[PDB]
């Protein structure tokens, strides 16, 4: 019993974290096979983050300008290239701790674990979601760039995020492992403001099913609704519109608990219109939206990883 | 910026998790050097959890009755002994992934990371606190027994919890790694109810400092108070009494933010008496008490682990 914000085991990713230093800038890199991936703004100095021309800044960089340190050993850089907003540093040693892995570009609403690192050393792990405005609400300080977000399916690590920037509002932005930013953000210290932080409706519903499974049932009402009628309420509270795809994805949780998806929507509707009246759900006083339906099934069924 | 429920990197502990099977019962064990630690109720059957006599049940067990599997390899058990509520299974192979480690019995209010496991395979990691009633609010399903809680100080893993039981109320109980239960709980399926779940006052205050550091300052009032006057409010809301030791421990956070500890107490007092009026603090609608002062400093300063 009990439901917690749960991250994947980070050991497979810890063995891939290295320290990359260019000039006086040090951040983290990801060492997979014989390539080290890191944010391209490692080549930037302080005066340059306002308006960097990365192509021009890279002309003055050779392989030996990139210092890559794994633990206490220096990796030999034998080639380097820029792919979008990441650099790929070819090293002469394949990472012996390389796990089975994929590179995935996730959709908004999807969750992943972040291994926060500093100077190539892991500091902590927590669970994140890609917000609908393509930011993430993480915990990152100076030097955390290059920290990655990932999912694990048994023995395969799916890397989906690399941390690049912190916006003036305290939220965070980054790229996939191909170097393409999530959302409209750029690796420049400029005026870029995040859009509306809408709530991930399907995730709240999943979390409500998780609450029912674990004994929190006070919010179950006597009402039902339709997708169109619920979405009229979702729009007012800046909730994502619920689609039939979302209903379908919640099928398994609906079947296990015997509560029709549209019944749970009517329960959510009452919670949005009347608040929680000082009660709590799974130890929270607000509606949680960073659990996916698959996360709930995983944690309520005990899926492991080899 | 940003403040998150953050667990330690679990890689050092993942390499120690094994599967222990006795008869038809399978749970998790912790393999350090040439000893495997696991809950002693691995030797129990279903009819036996009501009133087990472990000394008698152990008489019918030999070394070869304990099947210990690390990954896909069978470990050779060459000795076994019961220490309080854990079994120590001497194996003939030292764990080559053994990290620097200690065994620590933590105090209530202290936090730690849990590596939830099933069949010796890690499933996820999350942060927990030892509640003042000596329970923990975890996420454990059948087969999770033997999962451990731990802290890391750079390169030393301090193991402080092994999971044993789930109470009828959905909370969790366990032992230190010497086999002594936290609180009055026993490894028997009996009537044992948890006491008052009081709030860890010093941890809430630490978390309020973390909020100030990250830009949430609306709760800062114009008032101050005394320890005795604040504690009169703490008692009403089932808060731990604050002591001078607690004030001293908050010194560093007080100095960094320039807010006297007793000023922050007066802010907490107003929050308890008037609620949050629908606002949030660090993304929460309730007062969080599972961050220690040391946790806040760690996450706000970027401490790493080698
Ligand atoms: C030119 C691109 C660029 C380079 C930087 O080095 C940079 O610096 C930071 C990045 C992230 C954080 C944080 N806390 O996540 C803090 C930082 F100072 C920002 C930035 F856009
Ligand atoms: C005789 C001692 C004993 C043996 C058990 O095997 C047991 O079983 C469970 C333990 C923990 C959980 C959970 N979800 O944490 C679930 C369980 F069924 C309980 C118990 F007291």
């Amino acid at each position: 019993s009990g439901f917690r914000k749960m991250a994947f085991p980070s050991g497979k990713v810890e063995g891939c974290m290295v320290q990359v230093t260019c000039g006086t800038t040090t951040l983290n890199g990801l060492w997979l096979d014989d390539v080290v991936y890191c944010p391209r703004h490692v080549i930037c100095t302080s005066e340059d983050m306002l308006n960097p021309n990365y192509e021009d800044l890279l002309i003055r960089k050779s392989n030996h300008n990139f210092l890559v340190q794994a633990g206490n050993v220096q990796l030999r850089v034998i080639g380097h290239s820029m792919q979008n907003c990441v650099l790929k540093l070819k090293v002469d040693t394949a990472n012996p701790k390389t796990p089975k892995y994929k590179f995935v570009r996730i959709q908004p609403g999807q969750t992943f674990s972040v291994l926060a690192c500093y100077n190539g050393s892991p500091s902590g792990v927590y669970q994140c979601a890609m917000r609908p405005n393509f930011t993430i609400k993480g915990s990152f300080l100076n030097g955390s760039c290059g920290s990655v977000g990932f999912n694990i399916d048994y023995d395969c690590v799916s890397f989906c995020y690399m941390h690049h920037m912190e916006l003036p509002t305290g939220v965070h932005a980054g790229t996939d492992l191909e170097g393409n930013f999530y959302g409209p953000f750029v690796d420049r210290q400029t005026a870029q403001a995040a859009g509306t932080d809408t709530t991930i409706t399907v995730n709240v519903l999943a979390w409500l099913y998780a609450a029912v499974i674990n004994g929190d049932r006070w919010f179950l009402n006597r009402f039902t609704t339709t997708l169109n009628d619920f979405n009229l309420v979702a729009m007012k509270y800046n909730y994502e519109p619920l689609t039939q795809d979302h209903v379908d994805i919640l099928g398994p949780l609906s079947a296990q608990t015997g509560i029709a998806v549209l019944d749970m929507c009517a329960s959510l509707k009452e919670l949005l219109q009347n608040g929680m009246n000082g009660r709590t759900i799974l130890g929270s006083a607000l509606l949680e939206d960073e659990f996916t339906p698959f996360d709930v099934v995983r944690q309520c069924s005990g899926v492991t990883f080899q």
